[PDB]
């Protein structure tokens, strides 16, 4: 039982926050004190594995860890889900400037996980937590070592995962975050878009979404696994968005 181990009973589970599939995600206070976020269910525990590992401001951070009835203790993230955010009330009202914004941090959270070695693997909208300030930090590592429609083809039909097939659903995040979280390639179902991709389909521009942006999309899914950017050139593209790449942004009706 290594030092990451606490007594259960120094664990105040408080509101379901959270749904809830593979078990539960609950709001709590840790040690009396520390307003967390409790997560309920054997390896599994895989995540919690990976997240000691790993410690970044943009990936929600590992506190604690259990046993059944194992709880993985976690940062608080006030938002939740960042495609629920997306697509609920406070979603109509994000532009371009807050949207490549969390693009950016997402950019950074996996720019440190690259740095580090690993291959995040279920990289989404879904997988991001918002909290306060729009802060954005990638979450469920549940997958992550050292849903096709965000998987690189090479990683879906091969299982060549790679931080290069991550940067493909970062690609794929992109269209996420410029259409307020809408399902990719709307109206097809998976095969149609594996098939499709492999014959080299690519989504079109977002309406609204400038050229440049769409670019990077598509630079993210290049056939080639390793001619597609690292994080650290799209974290810096992304922070540089406004001056470098688009300087003559004005607003529009959605983006």
């Amino acid at each position: 039982k290594d030092a990451w181990e606490i007594p259960r009973e120094s664990l105040r589970l408080e509101v379901k926050l959270g749904q809830g599939c593979f078990g539960e995600v609950w709001m709590g206070t840790w040690n009396g004190t520390t307003r967390v976020a409790i997560k309920t269910l054997e390896a599994f525990l895989q995540e919690a594995q990976v997240m000691k590992k790993l410690r970044h401001e943009k990936l929600v951070q590992l506190y604690a860890v259990v046993s059944e009835p194992i709880y993985i203790v976690m940062e608080y993230m006030s938002k939740g889900c960042l495609l629920d955010f997306l697509k609920g009330e406070m979603g109509k009202y994000l532009r371009l400037p807050q949207l490549v914004d969390m693009a950016a941090q997402i950019a950074s959270g996996m720019a440190y996980v690259e740095r580090m070695n690993y291959v995040h693997r279920d990289l989404r909208a879904a997988n991001i937590l918002v909290g306060e300030n729009l802060v954005c930090k990638v979450a469920d590592f549940g997958l992550a070592r050292l849903p096709i429609k965000w998987t690189a083809p090479e990683a879906a039909l091969y299982g060549r995962f790679t931080i290069k097939s991550d940067v493909w659903s970062f690609g794929i995040l992109l269209t996420e975050l410029t259409t307020k979280g809408r399902v990719p390639y709307p109206g097809m179902v998976n095969r149609e878009v594996l098939d499709q991709v492999e014959r080299g389909y690519r989504m079109p521009c977002p309406p609204e979404c400038p050229e440049s942006l769409h670019d990077l999309m598509c630079q993210c899914w290049r056939k080639d696994p390793e001619e597609r950017p690292t994080f650290e050139y799209l974290q810096a593209f992304l922070e540089d968005y406004f001056t470098s790449t688009e300087p003559q942004y004005q607003p529009g009706e959605n983006l």
